[PDB]
């Protein structure tokens, strides 16, 4: 009948634009010397030396005059000295290209659709990539001209990626720049001696580059819709969603500096399989009697997911290439892994819809849902909802205004469930875990022991081990929610918007609860722990017009606000600070995620302020001074109060569309103001010893720590050990996370239809676009991303060129 | 738009209706007894007991008077004696159901298609099933009216089977009927003591019943067709065909009489992937200048297949249920398995077509194919073809004969490549087989030894084992086929048919040739071994008509005939047998498969026959007597001649269609005439001792084998040892397999269009059918399936009810 064709294509370059700055290899020594002399041991007896000619100023203080490092890091000259930018070393400009062609055909009789597309992505991490092919094929048929439709949706995907390893950027930022990339032969460089037991990340990436998965996913449905007469039709649909991931991971042997493997080669070939199917059947009747309108609907839907996975492991390979490293060619020992899980949900439902004329509307809904995840004392759970509005501008007493285009007054109340918890929540789980599986520094937890004292060479006797305690009285998390709002439109639909207010109250919150310590192994269980309150207001306001000199504009902002309150909690649960006041104060009556901690009042600027302040264990000159809230003249542990609050003062957003002379400009600003933010990145940027591993690289800012020669710095001095417990929960780690993000900007040129039609087109538009271009942040923030405080690096900046084609 | 709906359904009961009859537990004793007295030893010393009270018949010939066994076959009363119809026990009435719905809308802008089929098979072996779901969803789209159409094809399968284990039936037939299905406590029956080392089939079917694979395959293409002006269109098309098998195989402990697993539990988690993709481009121009008509096409096509598989095996499970037995839950030791293979083909090709207005016709074709399978020196081969035809009834001198409607004279000469060999056929392959895989009676060939003498307890040294020697000059198998034929039609399209003659010449036949013994391990290689020849005539003759009384009838006749001969082999190959000749005579000049053996002129009825005969190492009274082809007085290894040739004298086939008064009866007959077939079932049916396993259970026609109390019988006497070498290659095992078979027969009733239209149908038909319902034997044949001589059972007889609906 009518055939539509749409083509789209993009390229997008993608760049990290900022990161936590870390020590130069030059400054890494300045930082150490300063730490050593602050603590009064000879700076020249360091394990990494780094030889200094320092001394004192006529003032008694120490002064650094100069540094020398001896070309190689060892007395054998295997590892030359470098000044590596480990971030720039494992980082690329990312590049994205994608195209998509889609074509639809709608006769009346039926209508089909077809779609191909491709996306490819050079990661911003080196030796990483990702690609995806999609095909979509949808269609329907009218078997009996207004009585039997039959139809199908289908989508087919194939993905292939080499993923970046578990936090490598994090591991690039704390590998001192003194380490080189390459050793002196040309090997992969790496630590030597007492430098930190961190492996070369550029090398990690290479050793990873052949670990690629391949993922296929089929998902769609078929449906019949039968209309037995007038305004009543029934219809079932059936759907599946099958996915499949296969990959091989390679262990290759490495011996870079002190990082050895000693000579381990292995292969793991793993398989994963997810199979979800679903089936509903739905009948609807609707009427229409002059000033009377009604919908009623009734139906049910089954779901069922069964997923499952397994794996084959073999060590020792005579050729170190992915062509040879298949389990068949392995010589050494082997392991086999795999399990599976699943659940099924069943749901029955109905909806009521009624309207008088077009002024007063009413709607009721009722569902009963049941979940595999529960007993059967609590399998099912019924949820009701009622909502009703009043189109006021249809009241005839209103009418006279006439500029007031529309005005409703909505009010809803309903309940909804949550059973999104582990598939084996209710069970006491005992695993036979024999210990066939990697760990770190021990913690097999393996239940297999050489009882005979033979030292092994054989199969040991195995056991069972508890993974979880059950909860055979575990029930749904019901959430009760109550909305009321006012929709408005004005001046010939040029000023549109809304104002609503919500109150959400959740009951029998589902969480997984770490068990008390003396309970021992697998003390965690899934429990319901009480209630939480959430409520606030929303505002939407759009203004779309078009000035005399031909400039279409459409603005549409949003502003929000909400207060959160933890209501009840089991004493144990309030005691152990999970919701959660750090175990020093309960949270009931405060906010989900509120934290109690010590409060840091700058630092001690001479020996007098230390005596003129409570007996503080490790209080010295230059250390952090924590106020006393005892007001008993000692610090101890009762000292603290509430110091962190996650809830923002309000969050806002504003979307800008413009069109002028075929040019086409759009923006989207989001932001939040007045928000507390707590983070650990300072522990790596303000201290030389606020970590558990020695001599890792540190942030750039502790270069400006307090010292004799440099005071009135907020930042404590530099020591070789955390004697003052600086890494206790304090306000040192709470900063201001107010910001204003420019999510997206996109400028477009659309070629005039008068001549885009000359080439058998219709729409022909080019555009340029950026994502996360810029953020506007508080002065009080140490750095990086305010809405991801925990990360030492920001999000990557995209910049895109692209076109659309119309036909 | 024109919408067509199609529904087809079928149910279908499957039944065995014959099998080789084996011994009653009553007879088994009679057969053992006869062999015992025959060789002259006390039949009461049987290891299976079985006590007889026999004697002599007033002629000096032994007579059986009676048998008895005990309640139990053992001095422990665990295995009671039975008369187990073992075939009947593992055999079922199979059952099939399938439906198929399909729907197709055809608009002039484009057409689409949708199909949903389901098929389920209860196998005729117990504890085996099979089911398949399919969704097809094709379509196309006219983007520019008859200039630029775009299209797709998609198909999606999901099979799930449990496959009967290899040779279950062939195990059910050599298990003695005395062994009970159940032991006397209700566990599983099995052998005990001297009875043969062979497990209860019914129990093997149980232990197999959860070894279930879940296969998913999806294949299709997308294409574009660009037709610029008229007669010239470019087409490229891309297609893929991806599939996935996964199963778990469960090994559970068993102890059944003298049949122990030693309490083994294991689980293998297999996984296979098969991925093919195909791309081509095809240009086609075609011309039509009045009398003349042309078609030239040109284009290329690349194919690539990569497949792979891997496997995780684990032992020892505290719960013997498929729900417990995942690799994770295992406790004993683990193996990991897997590898991959792949190939690619490139193909270029052109085509010519031409004629003067359906009178004289010419077509040339040329293609040049390439295969990764070969070395670079013979990657590509070129293949010409030319054919030409002459519709001679279009001639202006033949209008006289008016009965004659049509007559064409076709004639072809072509070449065609064969390339289907092992992916790695060109290579010398060295596997690093360590020995991580199952075997029977050893013969791991594991290349892993305990060089230190420690008896193991850890990971042993390993090596490499040659798997095959490579060619570095292997090449294509060409086939030069040439045909000539006559297509005719007489008496107003009522007496139709063809007669053609063909000549096929293969050159450099591609086979896998095993090495000679003294080369030992590896040895095997793929080579080209000379040429073979095939020529024949084919003939078809139909007769369609409709009598005066409303009976249409259509009789398709068909009668093949052909001869086969090898022309040229390498010296070492003609000698080693392989293609015939058994190592005793070269085949060069005889039919592929021709065999050479001793020739068996019946059996000796008295010592006069033994003595006036020729010297025959182990001749006796009752034995087979082999003739003295040599004419030298002795019977040795020079004594055989050609005794087997598999070309029939002529094959034939016949179809019968009969319409009458809305009924629709059809039949299909196939048949071969005048063939030798050679088998091996006679070793199981005619001899007590011609196997390598003890006792076993044997055919029923060793129950009229020769004895003094029963002479004039073709079947040798029973002995306890094959001292005469009866199982030498003899004509005792060649029979006549000339058969005739009713493939299919089907009665249908089509509800008259004029009433199937009043209710929306169009075609409405029911039918009942039968597959392999009967077979004509030619009584000189000992039994079962003459066109499957090597089997002990036939194909099952299918009976099927079904409907067809078209709207
Ligand atoms: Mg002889």
């Amino acid at each position: 009948g009518q055939i539509k064709i749409n083509f789209d294509a993009s390229v997008s370059a993608s760049m990290y634009q900022s990161k936590m700055n870390v020590l130069n290899t030059e400054q890494y020594g300045r930082a150490m010397w300063q730490a050593y002399v602050n603590d009064g041991e000879n700076p020249n007896g360091n394990a990494l030396g780094y030889a200094y000619n320092w001394g004192y100023n006529a003032d008694g203080n120490p002064v650094l005059y100069g540094m020398t490092l001896s070309k190689y890091l060892d007395s054998k000259n295997t590892m030359p000295v470098a000044d590596t930018d480990w971030f720039d070393e494992i980082t690329r400009t990312g590049v994205i290209q994608q195209y998509n062609l889609s074509v639809s055909n709608g006769s009346e009789k039926g209508s089909s659709f077809f779609s191909l597309g491709y996306y490819k992505n050079l990661g911003v991490i080196k030796d990483t990539d990702f690609d995806r092919f999609s095909a979509r094929m949808n269609s329907d048929y009218k078997l009996i001209d207004d009585i039997l439709t039959i139809g199908q949706h289908f989508t087919l995907n194939r993905t292939s990626e080499v993923q970046a390893p578990g936090g490598i950027i994090e591991t690039a930022l704390d590998i001192p720049s003194a380490i080189p990339v390459y050793a002196s032969d040309g090997s992969w460089g790496g630590p030597v001696g007492g430098w930190p037991d961190r492996r070369n990340p550029r090398a990690v990436l290479e050793y990873n580059k052949d670990n690629r998965y391949t993922y296929w996913r089929m998902f769609g449905d078929a449906y019949v819709n039968l209309t037995p007469f007038k305004g009543f039709n029934l219809r079932s649909t059936f759907g599946l969603d099958y996915a499949n991931k296969q990959a091989r991971y390679f262990t290759y042997p490495y011996q870079e500096g002190t990082q050895t493997n000693n000579g381990k080669s292995a292969v793991e070939a793993k398989q994963e399989h997810w199979t979800k199917w679903m089936w509903n059947a739905i009948a609807t009747y609707q009427l229409e009697v002059g000033k009377h309108r009604g919908d009623v609907m009734i139906g049910m839907e089954l779901n069922r997911e069964d997923d499952s996975h397994f794996s084959g492991y073999k060590e020792d390979f005579s050729i170190l290439t992915p062509d040879y490293m298949w389990p068949d060619a392995g010589s050494g020992t082997a392991q086999a892994y795999g399990a599976g899980e699943g659940y099924s949900l069943v749901s029955f439902f109905g909806k009521m819809n009624y309207s008088y004329a077009d002024r007063y509307l009413l709607s009721l809904t009722l569902r009963r849902d049941g979940s595999s995840r529960f007993g059967k004392n609590h399998r099912y759970a019924t949820f009701p909802s009622v909502s009703l509005g009043w189109r006021i501008t249809q009241e005839n007493f209103m009418k006279e205004l006439t500029w007031l285009d529309d005005l409703k007054l909505r009010a809803s109340w309903g309940q909804t469930g949550n059973q999104e918890i582990s598939n084996l929540a209710r069970y006491t789980i005992y695993a036979p875990n024999y210990g066939t599986t990697d760990s770190f520094g021990g913690q097999s937890y393996g239940t297999a022991y050489d009882i005979t004292g033979s030292n092994g060479g054989g199969v040991l006797p195995s056991g069972f081990k508890r993974n979880q305690i059950g909860n055979d009285n575990i029930k749904w998390e019901t959430t009760t929610q109550t909305n009321v709002g006012i929709d408005f439109s004005l001046f010939k639909q040029s000023l549109y918007g809304s104002l609503e207010y919500y109150y959400k109250k959740a009951t029998d919150i589902l969480t997984e609860m770490a068990g008390v310590g003396v309970l021992g192994e697998g003390g965690s269980r899934w429990i319901n722990s009480g209630a939480m309150k959430n409520q606030g207001f929303e505002f939407n306001l759009g203004y779309r017009n078009k000035t005399a000199f031909g400039l279409t504009y459409d603005l549409n902002g949003n502003i929000s606000t909400y207060r959160n309150e933890i209501l009840e909690l089991p004493e144990t649960v309030a005691a152990n600070g999970k919701f959660g006041g750090n175990g020093v104060k309960s949270v009931v009556g405060h906010t989900y995620g509120a934290q109690v901690g010590y409060i840091a009042d700058g630092i001690f600027k001479s020996q007098d302020e230390v005596d003129n302040h409570a007996t503080q264990e490790g209080a010295a000159v230059g250390r952090i001074r924590y106020r006393d809230i005892d007001h008993n003249g000692v610090i101890d542990e009762r000292d603290q109060n509430w110091i962190y609050d996650p809830t923002p003062s309000f969050s806002y957003g504003l979307n800008i569309y413009l069109e002028y002379k075929n040019f086409d400009l759009t923006m989207f600003w989001q932001g939040v103001q007045g928000v507390d933010i707590i983070s650990d990145v300072k522990k790596k940027s303000d201290f030389w010893s606020a970590s558990n591993v020695g001599f890792l690289n540190k942030g750039t800012r502790l270069l400006n720590a307090w010292s004799p020669t440099n005071p009135n710095s907020d930042i404590p001095a530099l020591t070789r050990s955390d004697t003052n417990n600086e890494q206790r929960v304090s306000t040192y780690f709470v900063e201001n996370g107010s910001f204003l993000k420019l999510r997206n900007i996109q400028l477009g040129y659309t070629v005039p239809a008068v001549i885009s039609k000359k080439m058998r087109m219709d729409r022909l538009r080019f555009y340029c676009s950026a994502q996360n271009l810029l953020t506007i942040k508080s002065k009080n923030f140490t750095g990086e991303d305010p809405e991801n405080p925990n990360f030492s690096y920001p999000i990557p900046v995209n910049i895109t060129f692209g076109l659309n084609i119309g036909f």
